[PDB]
């Protein structure tokens, strides 16, 4: 352990511009009614929630299912996420 720079979390702080993103604006009117209006509730839902919000094609569900994998991952991280070329 030690004491330093923390913080981060969360990309998005809207599920807005996280649906934008994904071209799913257009269910964020969807998501509130469902009570996802908050991130962190948007990553609380399941799969099968997804389903439930409204969208009922393949495509649509997919896209934002994937979107909920890396809220999850985010959150988690304490701080930035890795990658290769990197002192240490």
């Amino acid at each position: 352990g030690s004491s330093g720079s923390s913080g981060e979390g969360v990309p998005f702080r809207t599920v807005s511009e996280w649906l934008e993103s994904i071209k799913m604006q257009q269910y964020t009117e969807h998501f509130m009614a469902a009570g996802y209006t908050a991130i962190e509730k948007v990553v609380q839902m399941t799969n099968d929630d997804v389903k439930r919000i409204g969208v009922r094609l393949p495509g649509h569900q997919k896209r934002i299912a994937y979107s909920l994998l890396g809220l999850k991952d985010q959150v988690n991280t304490v701080g930035i996420p890795i990658s290769g070329p990197s002192s240490g």
